């Protein structure tokens, strides 16, 4: 269970986004059916009245929270991996619009999951902003906890991959359009059931055999990183 607090540019907050920039659900429930609209930007996606202005190769940072902002961020035995996708904000986030600008699933070296390592992060994660065409767009924040994905939701309601998502609206000033944007997935629609990366049992396969589900992360896409950009307590 976690959400997202707001975003950093460049190491500058923004500010508290909820129900501003970011179309923040209710609560900090799982989305858990593969198939629903709740997949695209969780369960109340519309339009909010701000849209945070960066310039490409501009570093921005998404703040994940748990009850309150620098909290416990997310329980950790949500273990599991932290993707970004980017759609255009025209799409609504519907049809094979979202392409993949950031995958963590497991490191090897400091054995630890992404969510491990986005909770020592104070809930801060990042992409590097592409060279696509200037306009507004949804930045898809995905964390998928794995916890009770031994289990398929769709045979098992009360199990399953659970996957916290939060759309950010990032309007791009700035860009050359010298990476312009490919052929995206869609969400729902991306994830079934057979997809590597959905049904895992953490508790007995290694994490190293771990797969993320794809896509693969776009060849465009600019860099990335689960890392602490900004103090929030002296905010
Ligand atoms: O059910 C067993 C699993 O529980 C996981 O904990 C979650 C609880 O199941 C869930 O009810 C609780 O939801 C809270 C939420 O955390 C809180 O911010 C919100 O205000 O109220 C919700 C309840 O209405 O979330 C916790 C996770 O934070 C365990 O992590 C898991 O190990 C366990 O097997
Ligand atoms: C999953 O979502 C689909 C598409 O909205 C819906 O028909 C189905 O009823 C959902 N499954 C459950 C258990 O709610
Ligand atoms: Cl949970
Ligand atoms: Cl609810
Ligand atoms: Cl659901
Ligand atoms: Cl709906
Ligand atoms: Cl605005
Ligand atoms: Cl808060
Ligand atoms: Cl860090
Ligand atoms: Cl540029
Ligand atoms: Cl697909
Ligand atoms: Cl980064
Ligand atoms: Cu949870």
């Amino acid at each position: 269970h976690t959400l997202v607090w707001g975003v950093w540019v460049n190491g500058v907050d923004q500010g508290d986004g909820r129900n501003i920039y970011i179309r923040s659900p209710p609560n900090n429930n799982p989305v858990k059916n593969l198939t629903s609209p709740d997949m695209t930007c969780n369960v109340d996606n519309r339009v909010v009245p701000k849209s945070v202005p960066v310039n490409a190769g501009d570093t921005l940072t998404f703040e994940w929270y748990h009850n309150t902002r620098d909290d416990d961020i997310i329980a950790s035995s949500h273990h599991g991996p932290i993707a970004v996708y980017i759609a255009p904000a025209a799409s609504n986030g519907q049809g094979n619009v979202w392409v993949k600008l950031f995958e963590d699933a497991y490191n090897v070296t400091n054995s630890t999951w992404a969510v491990d390592r986005l909770i020592t992060a104070h809930g801060q994660h990042s992409v590097v902003v592409p060279h696509v065409a200037p306009g507004d767009y949804l930045f898809r924040a995905e964390i998928i906890a794995l916890h009770e994905a031994d289990s398929l939701y769709s045979q098992n309601p009360i199990r399953g991959a659970q996957f916290y998502i939060s759309c950010a609206q990032i309007t791009i000033n700035s860009s050359d359009d010298s990476t312009p944007l490919p052929a995206g997935v869609p969400f729902p629609g991306a994830y079934t059931d057979s997809t590597p990366g959905i049904q895992f049992n953490i508790y007995t396969t290694p994490a190293t055999s771990y797969v993320a589900p794809p896509p693969s992360v776009w060849s465009g896409a600019l860099g990335g990183s689960i890392a602490q950009v900004g103090d929030a307590s002296l905010e």
